[PDB]
């Protein structure tokens, strides 16, 4: 069923001016149990979030159609509260958006070390489509 191993995708994110700015690479990878994502930005390298097996299919769906999946441990980018120590069992919820009549999966992150100011991220739908499918 599950055809892939490690791949890498660009990931944008709304900037403090609320404007999708190119952020870095999202290294996606498959491990015996679940999935581990990692964020590289030319630098910063770290685990982004990760996932257990039972949420793998919900991930593949969410990351190509839009749904939601449950991370076993989310860290996010350095802005985010969660970056310090992470949180377990975080539900990511994705939907699709056009950026330039070019579709993007687009999901939220974590409160910013602000009161809501939750960060949003976007990856080009096609890229996830072509590795997750």
């Amino acid at each position: 069923k599950i055809e892939f191993s490690e791949f890498t995708v660009k990931i944008k994110n709304k900037n403090n001016s609320n404007n999708w700015a190119d952020l870095g690479d999202l290294v996606v990878r498959k491990e015996e149990d679940g999935i581990e994502t990692g964020l590289n930005v030319g630098g910063y390298t770290a685990t982004f979030f990760s996932l257990e097996e039972s949420e793998v299919n919900n991930f593949i769906k969410a990351m190509t159609e839009g749904g939601s999946f449950k991370t076993s441990l989310y860290y996010g980018y350095k802005d985010e509260q969660s970056n310090a120590n992470g949180i377990q069992n975080k539900e990511i919820i994705t939907k699709i958006e056009k950026i330039d009549d070019f579709e993007y999966i687009t999901f939220l992150g974590d409160k910013i070390k602000s009161g809501d100011k939750v960060v949003e991220y976007a990856i080009l739908l096609e890229d996830l489509k072509k590795n997750l499918k």
